[PDB]
């Protein structure tokens, strides 16, 4: 709603939305991502990572090799734009960030880097009015 929208993953590994549009007044954005399946993080867990479309199997193989302390996001990795949380069934994580790092026209892609999770698990960010 406003300048903030939900998403919710599954034990599908599904994102319930393809596409989100951050409106151009928005000077911050929040998402807030809900898992509602019922599997263990350990088994199913998920995150959100938005990155610019180019960085994403970069980000997620990185991601994949940081380990689930670090959220399956390298640590200050400079390509991750905004991260949630790794979560498991029945959880929710909401992250904030500042729209003046993304630019009009151009396209985002917002993935899931759990293992196995980001070939599967994404969609597009763009910021529009
Ligand atoms: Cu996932």
């Amino acid at each position: 709603a406003q300048c903030e929208a939900t998403i919710e993953s599954n034990d599908a590994m599904q994102y319930n939305l393809k596409e989100m549009v951050v409106d151009k007044s928005c000077k911050q954005f929040t998402v807030h991502l809900k898992h509602v399946g019922k599997m263990a993080k350990v088994a199913m867990g998920h995150n959100w990572v938005l990155t610019k479309e180019a960085d994403k199997q970069g980000v997620a193989t990185d991601g994949m090799n940081a380990g689930l302390a670090q959220d399956y996001v390298k640590a200050g990795d400079t390509r991750v734009i905004a991260h949630t949380k790794v979560i498991g069934g029945g959880e929710s994580d909401s992250v904030t960030f500042d729209v003046s790092k993304l630019t009009p026209g151009e396209a985002y892609a917002y993935f899931c880097s759990f293992p196995g999770h980001w070939a599967m698990q994404k969609g597009t960010l763009k910021l529009s009015n």
